């Protein structure tokens, strides 16, 4: 039986550890960190997974607010907020929690946050020097896929890994990150990455994660993955947050029977996005970068 | 079947000249093309004398300036401002390799980003991996020009791409499994990367597979036929004389294979000249 890995555990342990070097940050005589979210609209999910965020901010003595706005707010006046938190010295991080409403473009709202304030590392430059393997801050939810396979100690060099989805926030940084070299600044997993989206016909999916030695689905579609897909002892890491009760795309009860590790919905990569976010936080409020 | 990439670069190199005599038959400045070319490196001048000559044919103003190896990365930094600020210089690049003490990351950065030819500043790089508009590295489009223009499908198709490195391995792999609907298209394909720790058993599990296979690695022989699914479609990027696939072979299982020399080389040449008219009509 399949290792269910917990997200929830793994997070807190590392929200510990940022909690402990935010102490330290202070003690020190510096500033205590302060992360900005802006909130556009209503969705359900945003508006809880916001409230995560600055739960675990509270938890690791970073201090937040959340900034909302109705949903037929112009993007002119989303850029003026933004504008006005970049020049806000009491604001270390700002995030832009997406999606945004059709009428605001969600690139050139995040390429107007600070590059040194993007606790999302959606900024292009951003973007561009992670694909560079440079060093950069790292969008959370790819950050926390890479942490549960390297705390859990799954290895990844030389390995085969399917991801399922090619999402430029989710997607394509995890595909990234799992197939880029491990001895560049920012060190990659050196595994032989497929990437498959909707366009992947079903059976070559299939043909490809009975290969893999992970499997990494960041679609959406709830069971798009099951038992018969994946290779005995394999690490599946579910991504999809799918309301249908929440599901992942994973057929969970199935595929825990031949999986080698599984991570839950909810509670795996969940939680461990925002245990991420609160570890750019302090590296924007370090100013590392 | 073996592609030409010499008649297809021959075509594009037609099309690049038909719009540059109607850019500047329409009052415009003629475009030109700046180079900049450090030590001896044999094949290095023999590509940028290439670029060279088909700038000229397609009616786009060049020049080369050529630099001892022993020449300081200020020095490089220097000369790349200088044409950054001449407005003549519509498009700037500088070949690679440098000598190893000059950081070309410090160097592609350097180059301003609407006279980067190459694709290779940090912004062009990001606005790539996101699908947006603009200038794709020259090779990366070449591959995917040789593709879609032979009429080979990658919607829905296998694809292995063999090589990772940041300026040919992966923008293919950009290129070829992106959205065809974004603001720049892509091949909508499943790609597969793999680099120098794929085991040689796992690459063949998955060129099996492929319905295209690009080798952009630099290792002799590294793509035999036994690799190779019948029909399939084999694009040499690595050159070697001879490139990274068992040509003679492997021309006996692909459907499509292309060959070395003469086959993506020429391409790069001819997207590079695309990408110079972008630059001198300030699209982007
Ligand atoms: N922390 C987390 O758990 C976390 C964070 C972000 C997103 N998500 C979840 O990830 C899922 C999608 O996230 P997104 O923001 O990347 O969504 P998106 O809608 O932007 O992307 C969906 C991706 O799935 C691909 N896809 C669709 N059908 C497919 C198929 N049949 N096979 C393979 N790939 C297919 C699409 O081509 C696309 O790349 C949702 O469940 C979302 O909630 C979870
Ligand atoms: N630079 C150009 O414009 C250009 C243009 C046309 C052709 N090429 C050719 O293609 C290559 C382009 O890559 P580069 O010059 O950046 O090379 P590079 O030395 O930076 O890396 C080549 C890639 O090959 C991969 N690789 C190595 N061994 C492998 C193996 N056994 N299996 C699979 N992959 C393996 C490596 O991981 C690496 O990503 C060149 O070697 C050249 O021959 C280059
Ligand atoms: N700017 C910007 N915009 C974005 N949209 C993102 N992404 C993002 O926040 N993802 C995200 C974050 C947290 C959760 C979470 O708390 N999940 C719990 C269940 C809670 C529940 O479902 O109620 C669980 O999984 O157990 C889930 C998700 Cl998808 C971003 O990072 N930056
Ligand atoms: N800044 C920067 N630096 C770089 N190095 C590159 N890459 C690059 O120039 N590649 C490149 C260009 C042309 C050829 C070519 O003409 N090939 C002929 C054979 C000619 C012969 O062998 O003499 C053939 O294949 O038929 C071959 C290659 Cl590899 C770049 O794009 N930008």
């Amino acid at each position: 039986e399949a290792v269910v890995i917990s997200g929830r555990k793994l997070a807190q342990q590392i929200k510990q550890e940022v909690r402990q070097e935010v102490e330290e940050w202070v003690a020190s005589g510096n500033k205590r960190p302060h992360l900005s979210v802006i909130l556009v609209g209503e969705n359900p999910a945003s508006h809880s997974y916001v409230l995560n965020k600055t739960r675990a901010a509270a938890v690791v003595g970073i201090n937040s607010e959340t900034i909302m706005k109705p949903a037929s707010i112009s993007e002119e006046e989303l850029l003026n907020l933004i504008n006005k938190l970049n020049n806000d010295d009491n604001v270390d991080g700002l995030l832009v929690q997406l999606p945004l409403p059709e009428h605001i473009d969600e690139r050139r709202i995040c390429n107007a946050v600070s590059p040194d304030k993007d606790v999302d590392g959606f900024h292009v430059i951003n973007v561009g020097r992670m694909c560079l393997d440079q060093y950069s801050m790292l969008p959370a939810t790819p950050w926390g896929v890479w942490e549960i396979i390297k705390r859990t100690g799954i290895p990844t060099l030389g390995k085969n890994v399917v991801v399922a989805g090619r999402s430029k926030n989710v997607g394509m940084p995890i595909a990234m990150l799992l197939h880029t070299d491990g001895a560049h600044e920012r060190p990659g997993g050196d595994a032989t990455v497929t990437i498959s989206h909707r366009y992947t016909p079903k059976e070559q999916l299939k043909k490809h994660t009975i290969l893999a030695d992970i499997v990494i689905s960041a679609a959406g579609i709830p069971n798009l993955i099951t038992a018969d897909m994946i290779k005995e002892g394999a690490a599946v890491i579910d991504v999809g947050i799918n309301r249908v009760k929440l599901v992942g795309d994973v057929d969970f009860e199935g595929v825990r029977q031949k999986a080698g590790y599984i991570t839950p919905v909810p509670g795996g990569v969940g939680p461990m996005t925002v245990a991420m976010l609160m570890k750019n936080t302090i590296i924007a409020a370090k100013k590392v970068l």
